[PDB]
């Protein structure tokens, strides 16, 4: 009765680590569906373009999908060209780049998680590195191999190469291991950069830990109370407009906030410790 | 009791991304039914027409089906020839093309999702590119092949070609990889164009984010309250007409809105920030 | 309790697209039962008649079945020869052809859906095109074939033809692909004609979108209220007639509408915007 | 609770098309039991009689079974020889043939549905057409066959014929396809005749669509109210007769309708628009 409610406190408080763990399980299961069912490397001069598109084109699609599902990217830009100075204010002219950096860094998580699982399953790199045709990086792969390594390297994936197939089986192990080292150098350097920018944003905060915990509680249910006020004032307005249409009556006046009050409550909020307001709707009510 | 109600808030708020994800799962499962069960490429001079019809004719059918299921295409055109100046108003003469651009762009989503899954499963392009018979684009496919590649290329799908079947197996890999590169160039450029026009429509909006959130709440249940008023005034009218038919009585008068009020409430709505009305039914009640 | 009621709103509002999707699933499953279990092509001079009857005779039966199940075809014709001028009125003498065009076009949907699934499964066309015996259209099928293609083409379905069975297997692929191109040319041109006549009927309507939505709500439950009035006046009439038969009594009079009022309420309804009546029963009550 | 009641309206309104679809499913499943388990063609001079009895004798039995289960054939004939002029009235002397045509045409549906499924499964026609022994119709089957087709055709079903069994396998395909063409010519011409006589009976009706819908509602529950009056007056009569037998009492009189009133209420009903009566029991109560 209340024991199951006691463990739903544990699955709602740690909700930012279940969401990032369900994103990793979807990225792993989607890469194994592309490499098994759809990917089959040719053995042509189009090896470089074919393997480098299966690596970077699903990363470009996941980046654009992060801009659609980000709710604070639409709060920033909706109605921008009416007056752009409400997004570029006079006191804090560089807060627009701080907010825009947060949308960009938050939507760069699922692209990086794609590039790491695709490099730890080294089939896309093996196809792309075969057709390299470069002066450097070709002596490193073919070091103690016969002389037909510099011409027929791009056929090592499909088989069907006349250079003694115990040599072909160890050229597919030297390329499958170069990709898995790059897959760990990307996980290790993106985890360190992610902690270094989160720790810098908290160390440079204007409030301490206890006031920031109240600020997050207020902003969470200013959103819930705003959905119930919109849903209450729109039932009273639609009931008024329908009775005066069918009965041909003149309506009683309906008081709504003006246009200057709607646009002032939609600005960008920056904290000031002299007068502590926790939203921009809190600020226009207290100041008038 | 209320825990399952708490997660139906999560499956009703994100309803525009479950609908677009269920459309992609139906398009993938329908392309695998056509390519496995029905598609079998001939090896004739009709290769070009056969493969290019299985690509573009299910895209033409899905485009017409998007015009039928679009509710705002019927609100725009019903009763057009009575007076066309209610669709071409005097102040905003170019809003008719802005609305018509929204029906066209919204119904172009399922055609593009068909053309991408059909190109990532490269059977329709392999049949169509075989019978090309062009001066260009035929030297690119047959580069280091024997001289019977320029005459018997259209038989490479069915087998039964006398050009050493290790050469036929790598002409089917060079065409199956050219189609999968075009399948990713279409997903990447349609995702970028879809974000560029949505961001331009929000940046050029007349209202800010908070007033647009109230406008969407009002328009959603002006539709629910209109279905309950129509259902209430049609029960009272059918009860009146049936008692005066069987009993041979003369009826009491039933007040309804006139024809000039029905047609004025069906016009096209454009926001004005001087007098803020949230529908065209709100405007004819307040103005008279 | 009310959550399942909330999704039955979604399965009752979109009821005209579940009915047309269940008709397509029955037509596909019925064509696979005829082509697998019953159809087996002979190899005689009766190839043309045998395959062209399995194509067009189930389309003729589905057209006649659409006239039986159309409720508005019986409302138009019942009691026609009593006075034909109630179906050919004086003001609108061409509305009879507009209504008769709607019964004909609505019952032509299941014949066209039969002819498309039968042509996309190319067994009926392969049997019928084999026995063509025409000067044209026989050189197009036999282009680079031996000279026994002009005489023994009608045996290519059954096998047992002495023209090198790798040639017989590619004459069955050139005919199975000509039928699937015609199956897509019929789906594409019937979808475009279906949208062009629906859009012309809405653009030429006498009322706008909002008045047409009330008109459909009234006509739906004038039918429900008429079934409850007939069921109420027939219980009171059968109770009266049975008590005066067994007890040998004389009955009290039972007031019913006259014959001139029954026939005037059964005419064909055309909207007029000067006096807006939503049925022909609404018109004879208000006018007398 | 009421949702399942809402769909039983759909399975009771369309009750005349579920009954005709369950008759077709029983006729198909009964023909496959006769042709698989019981039918085995001899190869004698009795081929013509054996196959033509399995075709027409189950059609004769299904026709007689339609006269037993027709309730309006017993209402017409019961008590005929008491006075035949109540079935041959003076004003409408040709209504007796119109009613008798309705019993005959309604009971001719299951015979025609037997003859069509038996001809679409061409085993009964193949046995019967083999032993034809006619001057015509024997040159059409044996056109380009050896000379032992005119003498040993009746053995082609059982096998065991010395005319090169690739010729016997294509004489069994030319007869199995002649029967399936006749099976579609019977379905197509009986569907067209069934619509042509129903449309002529409705176009020549005395009442319009709305008065005919009330007439069908009254006749349906004059039958239900008559079963409850018979069941109520027979409980009161059997209680009276049993108390006066065991107690040796004299009974109180029980008023019943006379013999002239029982026979007048059992006549044949024809509508008159001058005095509109909806049954013959309605007419003898109002007229006396
Ligand atoms: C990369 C994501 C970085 C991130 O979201 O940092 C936010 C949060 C730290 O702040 P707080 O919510 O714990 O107060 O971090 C966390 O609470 C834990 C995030 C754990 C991310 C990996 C989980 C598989
Ligand atoms: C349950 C998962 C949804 C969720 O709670 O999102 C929370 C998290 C936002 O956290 P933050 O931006 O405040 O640090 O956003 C995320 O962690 C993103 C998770 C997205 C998972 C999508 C899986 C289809
Ligand atoms: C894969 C894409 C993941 C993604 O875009 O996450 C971004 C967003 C976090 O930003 P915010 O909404 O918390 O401000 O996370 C979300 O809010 C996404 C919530 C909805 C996810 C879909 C659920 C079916
Ligand atoms: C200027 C950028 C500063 C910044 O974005 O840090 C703030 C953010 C923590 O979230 P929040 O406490 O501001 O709600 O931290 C993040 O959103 C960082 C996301 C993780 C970056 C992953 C890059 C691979
Ligand atoms: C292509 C569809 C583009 C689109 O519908 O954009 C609308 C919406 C952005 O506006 P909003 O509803 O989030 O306020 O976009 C979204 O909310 C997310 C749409 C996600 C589409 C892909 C999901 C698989
Ligand atoms: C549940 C899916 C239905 C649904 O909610 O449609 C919502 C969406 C309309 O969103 P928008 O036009 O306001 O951006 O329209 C769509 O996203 C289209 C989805 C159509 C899915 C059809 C699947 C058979
Ligand atoms: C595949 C076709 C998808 C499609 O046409 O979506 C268009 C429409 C979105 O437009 P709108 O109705 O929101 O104005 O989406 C809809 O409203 C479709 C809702 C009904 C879908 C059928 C459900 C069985
Ligand atoms: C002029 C066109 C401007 C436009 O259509 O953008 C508006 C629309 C967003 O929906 P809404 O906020 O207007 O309800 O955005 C869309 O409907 C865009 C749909 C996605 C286009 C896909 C094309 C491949
Ligand atoms: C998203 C794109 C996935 C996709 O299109 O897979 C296509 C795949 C092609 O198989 P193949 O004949 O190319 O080996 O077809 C299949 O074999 C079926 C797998 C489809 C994915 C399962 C869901
Ligand atoms: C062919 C059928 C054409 C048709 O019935 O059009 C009627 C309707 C359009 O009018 P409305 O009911 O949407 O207001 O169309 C629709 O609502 C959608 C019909 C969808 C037909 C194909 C569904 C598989
Ligand atoms: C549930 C399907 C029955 C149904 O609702 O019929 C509705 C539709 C009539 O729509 P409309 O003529 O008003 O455009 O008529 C149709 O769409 C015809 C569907 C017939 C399906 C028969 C399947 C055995
Ligand atoms: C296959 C034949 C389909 C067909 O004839 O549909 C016609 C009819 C639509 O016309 P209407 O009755 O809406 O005026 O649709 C119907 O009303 C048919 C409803 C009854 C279908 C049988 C259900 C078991
Ligand atoms: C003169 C014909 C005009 C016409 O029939 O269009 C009206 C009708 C739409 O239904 P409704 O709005 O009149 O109830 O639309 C239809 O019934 C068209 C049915 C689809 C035609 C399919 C032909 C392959
Ligand atoms: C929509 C059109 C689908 C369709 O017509 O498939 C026909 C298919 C033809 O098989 P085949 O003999 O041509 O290999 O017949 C089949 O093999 C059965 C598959 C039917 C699709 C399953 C539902
Ligand atoms: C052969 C049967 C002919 C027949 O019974 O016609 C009667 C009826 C037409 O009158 P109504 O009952 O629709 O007003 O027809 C119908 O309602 C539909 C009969 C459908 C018969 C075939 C169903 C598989
Ligand atoms: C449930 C089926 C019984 C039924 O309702 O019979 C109705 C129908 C009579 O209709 P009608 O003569 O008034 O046109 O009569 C018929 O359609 C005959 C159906 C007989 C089915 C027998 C199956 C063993
Ligand atoms: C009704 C008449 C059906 C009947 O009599 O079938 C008899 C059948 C004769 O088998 P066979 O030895 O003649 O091949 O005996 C059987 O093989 C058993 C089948 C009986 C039908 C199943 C019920
Ligand atoms: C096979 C025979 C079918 C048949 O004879 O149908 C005739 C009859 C229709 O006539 P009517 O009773 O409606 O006047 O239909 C019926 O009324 C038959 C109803 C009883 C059927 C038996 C049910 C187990
Ligand atoms: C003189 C014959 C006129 C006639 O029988 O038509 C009337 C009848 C329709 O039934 P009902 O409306 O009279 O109850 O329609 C039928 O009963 C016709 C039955 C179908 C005939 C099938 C023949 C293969
Ligand atoms: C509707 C008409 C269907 C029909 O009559 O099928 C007959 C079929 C004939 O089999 P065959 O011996 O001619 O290969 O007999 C069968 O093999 C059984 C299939 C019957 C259909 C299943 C329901």
């Amino acid at each position: 009765m209340d024991a199951f409610q006691g463990i739903l406190k544990f699955f709602l408080n740690q909700k930012t680590v279940i969401g990032y763990s369900f994103m990793a399980l979807l990225t792993v299961g989607s890469e194994r569906l592309f490499s098994v069912v759809a990917f089959k490397c040719p053995c042509s001069t189009e090896n470089m373009t074919y393997g480098l598109v299966f690596l970077f084109a699903p990363a470009w699609v996941l980046l654009i999908l992060g801009f659609f599902l980000n709710n604070r990217s639409w709060r920033l830009f909706t109605g921008c060209c009416v007056n752009p100075r409400k997004i570029f204010p006079r006191g804090h002219s560089c807060r627009f780049f701080y907010v825009l950096g947060q949308i960009t860094l938050s939507s760069l998580v699922a692209p990086v998680m794609w590039l790491s699982v695709a490099l730890l399953n080294g089939t896309f790199y093996e196809c792309a590195m075969s057709g390299t045709r470069s002066s450097g990086l070709l002596e490193l792969i073919c070091k103690g191999k016969p002389k037909e390594c510099w011409e027929e390297l791009h056929k090592v994936s499909c088989g069907k190469t006349s250079m003694l197939p115990t040599v072909n089986e160890e050229l597919k192990l030297s390329l499958q291991a170069q990709s898995q080292i790059l897959g760990w150098c990307l996980i290790c350097s993106a985890s360190f950069f992610s902690l270094l920018t989160t720790c810098y944003a908290r160390c440079r905060s204007k409030v301490s830990y206890l006031q920031l915990s109240f600020w997050k509680t207020y902003a969470q249910k200013e959103k819930e109370q705003l959905e119930n006020t919109f849903l209450d004032y729109a039932n009273k307005l639609s009931e008024r407009n329908l009775k005066c249409f069918f009965e041909n009556k003149r309506p009683d006046p309906f008081p709504m906030p003006t246009f200057a009050a709607w646009e002032a409550a939609s600005e960008l909020h920056s904290f000031h410790q002299s007068q502590q307001h926790y939203s921009t709707l809190h600020r226009v009510v207290d100041n008038g």
